[PDB]
């Protein structure tokens, strides 16, 4: 089910090009949404499940909603030199299909 | 890239309990949204990339937006008894990340 996920991660993995060992909170969104399936969503899946559609150029169409953050909040941390820093809208605080 | 997709498909593949020798337009959304990534999406892909986030139960989280339909329009056809019918909100008329 689509919901908010929470874990402690090293800021050096946040891709913010930051050097630092500090487990900080990082929340995000994931889970299923197949239950938010519309009539259109149902027909697309039916066409795809029968190979009735030809693959559009690129990535395959997705036939249900996507669990995605709807709200956000900053992520603070102590760097290598022990100084506080903050990156806005980095962690999610609410989700939705 | 995230754009509207248009094809001709048999109503029978529409999965709606109808057989019909009638091809009908059916448009849908699909494509890359790696362009509309949020800052949270970058730190997210990085974490997953570095394997610093442990797989939440079920479906893995998307690190970017999903191309999805924003408006719909009905799909009409002539059923086996050559009788006109329509199904509201069956086809996409606009997409968005």
């Amino acid at each position: 089910g689509c919901r908010l996920r929470s874990q402690l991660v090293p800021v050096r993995a946040l891709g913010l090009g930051h050097r630092s060992d500090e487990l900080v909170r990082f929340r995000f969104c994931s889970g299923s949404c197949r239950r938010a399936r519309s009539p259109h969503d149902l027909s697309l899946a039916s066409l795809l499940g029968a190979g009735a559609l030809r693959p559009p150029p690129g990535s395959r169409p997705v036939s249900q909603p996507c669990c995605r953050p709807t709200r956000y909040e900053a992520v603070s941390f102590m760097d290598v030199n022990s100084t506080w820093r903050t990156v806005d809208r980095l962690s999610a605080t609410a989700c939705g299909c």
